[PDB]
C-alpha cells in the first residue's frame, strides 16, 4: 500500500500542476503530497529499497531534504491561510520553494520586477536583480506583509516593528565584485539612484 500511496501522491502533484490553481488550499494540498512522496521514499530507503514499483528511490539524503522542504512549505502555507493573506490569489510559482528561498530567504513573495545596476558608468557593465513588491514573512506576531524595493544602498524591505528600510542586499558589495571604480547607478522602476563603495 506504500506503492499505491506513492502513486496517489505523485498523481496529486501532476494533477495540481496541470490545474495551476490560484487558491492557497490547492497549494497546501500539493506540498502535503510532496511530503508524502518523499517521506515514503525515504522510509523505503531506510529499509534498503532501491526500486518501489516502477520508480527508482532517490538517495536517502535527497528524499529527506525534499520531504523537509515540503513539511516547511505545508506548515507555513497552513499558517498563511489562517491569516488575512489566505484570501488572496496564490499561484504555483508564488508558493514554490525557489520563490520562498529567493532573497530575502524564508518568505513568500508576489509581484516580481527587475532592478538593473550599471557599474562603471559603463552600459556594458551591468547586472540585474529580481525584486518582489509583496513579501509575506513570519514575525513572532504571525505573518505580515512587507514591501521590497531598491535604492542607492541596496535591496531592502520595510516593516513597522522597527520603522525603516532593512537591507538584505548591499550594492556596494556588488560593485566590489563587478566594478573597477566603485560607482554604480540603480534603476528600479521610474527612479534612478547613484551609489559608491
Amino acid at each position: 500500500t506504500a506503492c499505491e500511496r506513492l502513486h496517489v501522491a505523485q498523481e496529486t502533484q501532476m494533477q495540481l500542476i496541470e490545474k495551476s490553481s490560484d487558491k492557497l488550499q490547492d497549494h497546501i494540498l500539493y506540498w502535503t503530497a510532496v511530503r508524502t512522496e518523499n517521506t515514503l521514499l525515504y522510509a523505503a530507503r531506510k529499509k534498503g529499497v532501491t526500486v518501489l514499483g516502477h520508480c527508482r528511490v532517490p538517495h536517502s539524503v535527497v528524499c529527506q531534504e525534499r520531504a523537509k522542504q515540503a513539511i516547511e512549505m505545508q506548515l507555513s502555507l497552513q499558517e498563511l491561510s489562517k491569516t488575512e493573506f489566505g484570501d488572496e490569489p496564490w499561484s504555483l510559482l508564488d508558493t514554490s520553494w525557489d520563490r520562498y528561498m529567493s532573497e530575502p530567504k524564508r518568505c513568500f513573495k508576489k509581484g516580481a520586477r527587475v532592478v538593473e545596476v550599471e557599474f562603471d558608468g559603463n552600459a556594458s557593465n551591468t547586472n540585474w536583480y529580481t525584486v518582489y513588491s509583496n513579501l509575506y514573512m513570519r514575525t513572532e506576531d504571525g505573518w505580515q506583509l512587507a514591501k521590497a524595493g531598491a535604492d542607492g544602498t541596496g535591496l531592502y524591505y520595510c516593516t513597522m516593528a522597527g520603522a525603516g528600510r532593512i537591507y538584505y542586499s548591499a550594492f556596494g558589495d556588488e560593485a566590489a565584485r563587478f566594478s573597477t571604480t566603485g560607482h554604480y547607478s540603480v534603476r528600479d522602476q521610474d527612479r534612478v539612484y547613484a551609489g559608491v563603495s
